[PDB]
């Protein structure tokens, strides 16, 4: 349907960085 943006970030946040739900798709980066 959509992408969790809040769990797209918390998912990426588990690397310890920050995590960005861009259009579909969310990827791990860094502040």
């Amino acid at each position: 349907t959509v992408c969790n943006l809040r769990r797209c970030q918390l998912s990426c946040r588990s690397l310890g960085l920050l995590g960005k739900c861009i259009g579909v798709k969310c990827e791990c980066v860094k502040h």
